[PDB]
């Protein structure tokens, strides 16, 4: 995660908005965590219009989503589920972020 491409590199509302305020059906970025200076970041995306927020569990550099906070890379995770779906999240359905925004 030198950089990622979903991810811009933490920003706020504003940013994050601004640019999930017209989109495809279902994209998804980051959002800057500054508010514990413990977190990393927060998960945002937007729901056809409504931008749902995700908080991301981190703890001394690693990061949790589905494991137990061990494989430690976004990238290796969100990859997993870029090809698939977050099928875990919400049951009876499943979810898919194959829309991501950036600049690159």
């Amino acid at each position: 995660l030198q950089d990622a491409e979903w991810y811009w590199g933490d920003i706020s509302r504003e940013e994050v908005n601004e640019k999930l305020r017209d989109t495809a059906d279902g994209t998804f970025l980051v959002r800057d965590a500054s508010t514990k200076m413990h977190g990393d970041y927060t998960l945002t995306l937007r729901k056809g219009g409504n931008n749902k927020l995700i908080k991301i569990f981190h703890r001394d550099g690693k990061y949790g989503f589905s494991d137990p906070l061990t494989f430690n890379s976004v990238v290796e995770l969100i990859n997993h589920y870029r090809n698939e779906s977050l099928a875990q999240y919400n049951p009876k359905l499943d979810v898919k972020l194959l829309y991501p925004v950036s600049k690159y």
